[PDB]
């Protein structure tokens, strides 16, 4: 029974099930379980629920329940605790009603001891997948609640996952201990603390000094240059994932220079993701062409990318009408400049060294970017407001790309949103996302997905820059790397010391 010291930029939160910020996902996932198991080759699979039918209609699911499983604190998981859960989930929608899941729920039925049913208005597709997420379908034993429910707090973190919250010390740590009464495999570690260690730097020197087990992490648990050093050292195991979620930029269709398509895609040929890859991130992250990857579901299309190629983006412009006067000006149409914002939250380090990157790509080719780095009150009202030109986003990773994060494309409030609002075809796309969530034909599936994403690419709504990628470093004693099926998973109980 080996120990493991982790650290993450903040505590884990108060690990409520079924709320978000300030939660962590990952700390989520360790707790709590959900029905069904995303796993990493696509398909979705028993976990608290055995087996499960469907109506023909294909309304009501019927999900069969394990019966050995029990919380941590001895109470026994069941058909009416399923249904507790899931209930106060509905009776506060405002907070989740971003997932189309939860839309479409219409109740939770106990129709035996280890037996639920879930109805829903139509039938909808991404219902597995949607139940396997972190968050909000998964299960905390009912005599936590608060209020007869989960929103005003919770008693005690008590799930059925095979860690449990422990101890908490705020700024410190947070510790997890095994869960020994655990109804699946037995973890090798007997416990996990995360120390709270915001700084990537000082996550380095702590590493170095023998205080971290294993770093792990998609945001940069440790600066680009730090891996390269790490792995060229050849003493630590290092490993990348394969491409995750995808890192863009949405630009405005709606506002700016950006309304035309011929600055659009100017912008899309003269930035070099190549030589930003290998300066700033130092290989650590994969270009990306399109808004999503090959690797995600209904997404390999073959769409042609927009070739790093400076002459054309000049020359697009210049037929747009934004010339020039002087070798290295600053390009200008009816006596106004070509000057466009580029938005993202300032503490977020990634963003902000790829946005000088994209300033000087596009200085070379007459574009003035204005770099924004706000603060995230500013940033969220932006977002809402369509106030802004070029912004960063990113898709959402397994399993949730594509139908959760094009669902959200639907949203006013959301910037995905406000960017494709000039599109002529805007009412169109939205029309065929909601279709395409609610087929049950798979070829008509395919036709959607290929009509929505190719309109994303021909219109050149994004400039796409990079695959996500959860970089890990661990002292050769941890054992094998694994990379967890979902971003937001840490898959510690798969680690197996030496
Ligand atoms: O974070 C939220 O409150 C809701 N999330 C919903 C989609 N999430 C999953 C989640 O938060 O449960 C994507 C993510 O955070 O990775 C929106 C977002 O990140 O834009
Ligand atoms: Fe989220």
């Amino acid at each position: 029974d080996p120990k493991l010291n982790f650290s993450w930029p903040v505590n884990v939160g108060p690990l409520n099930p079924h709320l978000y910020s300030p939660n962590q996902m990952f700390a989520q996932n360790m707790v709590y379980e959900p029905l069904v198991h995303y796993n990493a080759d696509g398909t979705v699979g028993p976990w608290l629920a055995e087996s499960w039918e469907a109506s023909q209609d294909g309304r009501s699911y019927t999900f069969k329940l394990r019966e050995d499983v029990k919380f941590s604190n001895g109470e026994v998981f069941d058909a009416a605790a399923v249904k507790a859960n899931i209930d106060t989930v509905l009776q506060n929608r405002p907070r989740h009603n971003w997932l189309e899941l939860v839309n479409q729920m219409v109740s939770a039925e106990v129709v035996g001891p280890y037996k639920v049913r879930i109805n829903l208005k139509k039938p909808y597709y991404p219902l597995l997948q949607e139940l396997s997420l972190p968050r909000p379908f998964r299960f905390i034993a009912p005599s936590q609640f608060k209020n007869g429910g989960t929103a005003d707090g919770i008693v005690a973190p008590i799930g059925t996952g095979p860690w449990k919250l422990t101890e908490t010390k705020l700024g410190e740590h947070d510790v997890f201990t095994r869960n020994d009464s655990y109804w699946g495999p037995k973890p090798a570690y007997e416990q996990i603390t995360v120390k709270v260690i915001p700084d990537p730097n000082t996550r380095a020197i702590a590493f170095e000094a023998g205080e971290i087990d294993l770093i792990y992490g998609t945001e940069g648990p440790i600066s680009p240059d730090t891996f390269e050093r790490f792995q060229k050292m050849g003493i630590y195991n290092t490993e990348l994932s394969e491409p995750l979620e995808t890192r863009v930029l949405a630009l405005n269709t709606n506002h700016g220079a950006t309304k035309d398509l011929a600055v659009r895609k100017a912008i899309n040929h003269a930035v070099d993701k190549d030589t930003m890859i290998a300066t700033v991130l130092y290989g650590t992250q994969k270009r990306a062409d399109t808004l999503f990857a090959d690797n995600v579901p209904y997404a390999n299309i073959g769409l042609k990318p927009y070739a790093f190629d400076p002459a054309l983006a000049a020359r697009l412009l210049d037929e747009a009408g934004w010339t020039a006067k002087a070798s290295g000006d600053i390009r200008e149409k009816d006596g106004q400049p070509l000057a466009i914002e580029l938005c993202f939250i300032g503490t977020d380090a990634i963003s902000k060294s790829m946005a000088e990157i994209v300033q000087a790509d596009l200085r070379k080719v007459g574009i003035d970017v204005k770099l924004t780095g706000e603060e995230e009150s500013s940033i969220y009202a932006r977002q809402r407001d369509g106030r802004f030109d070029m912004i960063f986003n990113q898709t959402w990773g397994a399993p949730y790309d594509p139908h959760a994060f094009v669902s959200s494309m639907r949203v006013p409030s959301h910037a995905d949103y406000q960017a494709q609002l000039g599109l002529p075809d805007k009412a169109k796309i939205d029309a065929e996302i909601g279709q395409v969530l609610v087929s049950t034909d798979e070829t008509a599936r395919q036709a959607l997905y290929k009509d929505i994403l190719t309109r994303l690419h021909e219109e050149a709504v994004y400039l796409p820059l990079t695959s996500v990628t959860a970089m890990a470093v661990a002292k050769p004693e941890v054992g094998k790397i694994t990379f967890g099926a979902m971003s937001s998973e840490i898959p510690f109980e798969k680690l197996t010391p030496k």
